């Protein structure tokens, strides 16, 4: 057949633990006699919709859930059939990330979100609120340091604060998103962006701080805190910096709302191996031993499977990742989300520089996203 019956071909990106996944496949092959081939093609997220559109490609694809919206719109993904008992083995918010048009189209694997990263030697008790941070910065500036540096140029990094007091991208209801219910220019978003702009106006942050500056400042020990994700941990210079990772600060008593990415496993709609793929994903990969094999190769971060997350969370960085993810916002998987990134990027830049008042900046963004 076009996709070969009686084997599994799996695509996963080259920055994931594909050797560990291959070992899960080897266990599957020993139990079933079914060959499992793990591949990590370049540009696989672009290749997959091309080959799957002709009924070809891998049996299983692994990618962040938000890309699977577009795949599901094109009918590239099988509706999966986990029973209710299996569903109860994963944190319930992860299933929401893999619903499209009401139907489950993938298995959640792992969970990623921003956290507050802090220098224990500069700040052994990091702030629980954003409101504390101006006064803390003044104290640290007096001793030659700063409180907080993070990427202000990209809304992925500023949204956690902007949205804390009631902002949101699109309202989620019943496995679907309301494209008319956008939370970009409401009073909560205005409050959060005002607080951010005030941090800049009061000289606690510089409006041109980007990813490079924040990472370098924190790694040099110049700033007590940054905001970044699990991809950054390996790069933190632990020779210079005894760092911790914790829950993001609250604003107006409300948690920060980082976007959540859920690494997910979809089954090709054209696969003749859908029962094999289900068996592999449910009863080999989504087990403590299967996730351990992948994680030992390249860390997954926090995971969707409760039994293994409860083990991983002995690492406080992973516990913090999951806490911030549970309080955060699943990234919408709908096409209108592309309008969100560029509209909000523009709004925050214009607000932080003074080109636009906060209110008019967010109003213009709201209009574009809802057009
Ligand atoms: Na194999
Ligand atoms: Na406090
Ligand atoms: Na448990
Ligand atoms: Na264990
Ligand atoms: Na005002
Ligand atoms: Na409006």
């Amino acid at each position: 057949m076009k996709i070969e019956e009686g084997k599994l071909v799996i695509w996963i990106n080259g920055d994931k633990g594909y050797n560990g996944l291959a070992e899960v496949g080897k266990k599957f092959e020993k139990d079933t006699g079914i060959k499992v081939t793990v591949e990590h093609p370049d540009k696989l997220e672009e290749k997959f919709p091309q080959v799957a559109a002709t009924g070809d490609g891998p049996d299983i694809i692994f990618w962040a859930h938000d890309r699977f919206g577009g795949y599901a719109q094109s009918g590239l993904l099988a509706e999966i059939t986990p029973d209710k008992a299996f569903q109860d083995k994963l944190y319930p918010f992860t299933w929401d990330a893999v619903r499209y048009n009401g139907k489950l189209i993938a298995y959640p694997i792992a969970v990623e979100a921003l956290s507050l990263i802090y220098n224990k030697d500069l700040l052994p008790n990091p702030p629980k609120t954003w409101e504390e941070i101006p006064a803390l910065d003044k104290e640290l500036k007096a001793k030659g340091k700063s409180a907080l540096m993070f990427n202000l140029q990209e809304p992925y990094f500023t949204w956690p604060l902007i949205a804390a007091d009631g902002g949101y991208a699109f309202k989620y209801e019943n496995g679907k998103y309301d494209i008319k219910d956008v939370g970009v220019d409401n009073a909560g978003a205005k409050a959060g962006l005002t607080f951010l702009v005030d941090l800049i106006k009061n000289k606690h942050m510089n409006a041109d701080t980007d990813y490079s500056i924040a990472e370098a400042a924190f790694n040099k020990g110049e700033t007590a805190m940054t905001i970044n994700g699990p991809w950054a941990w390996s790069n933190i210079d632990t020779s210079k910096v005894n760092y911790g990772v914790t829950v993001l600060p609250t604003f107006k008593g409300q948690p920060s709302k980082p976007f959540v990415g859920v690494l997910s496993a979809g089954i090709n709609a054209a696969s003749p191996n859908k029962e094999l793929a289900k068996e592999f994903l449910e009863n080999y990969l989504l087990t403590d031993e299967g996730l351990e094999a992948v994680n030992k190769d390249k860390p997954l971060g926090a995971v969707a499977l409760k039994s293994y997350e409860e083990e991983l969370a002995k690492d406080p960085r992973i516990a913090a990742t999951m806490e911030n993810a549970q309080k955060g916002e699943i990234m919408p998987n709908i096409p209108q989300m592309s309008a969100f990134w560029y509209a909000v990027r523009t709004a925050v830049i214009n607000a932080a520089s003074g080109r636009q008042a906060v209110d008019e900046a967010l109003k213009d963004a709201q209009t574009r996203i809802t057009k």
